[PDB]
């Protein structure tokens, strides 16, 4: 699977900041045109981990309090996170090849 979760500002806590192995928070809405774009990229590595890496979906239409506590300031604004800390961000659309780098730099 693509191993790609919906997740909400009550289950933040649970899916992301408690999770094991690493996250990818994608934060994201359905103006968001780059959002939509890098997608299926998101997913592809998502299934490309094979369970390694879990991509939480963050909509910030329907989630104000986790963007704000993490200072989103436009979207896409994607978060590398592990055992409840943030190791990096990114701002804007990538392609597929450097998404998929990023991920793997963190090791």
């Amino acid at each position: 699977s693509e191993h790609t979760l919906a997740v909400s500002d009550s289950s933040f806590d649970q899916d992301v900041l408690k999770a094991s192995g690493l996250v990818l928070v994608d934060f994201w809405a359905e103006w968001c045109g780059p959002c939509k774009m890098i997608g299926p990229a998101l997913g592809e590595i998502g299934k490309e981990f094979a369970g390694k890496v879990t991509v939480a979906k963050v909509n910030i239409d329907d989630n104000p309090e986790t963007p704000n506590a993490y200072q989103v300031r436009s979207i896409p604004t994607l978060m590398l996170v592990r055992d409840g800390k943030v190791i990096d961000k990114k701002v804007g659309a990538l392609p597929k090849s450097q998404l998929k780098a990023w991920v793997e730099s963190a090791q």
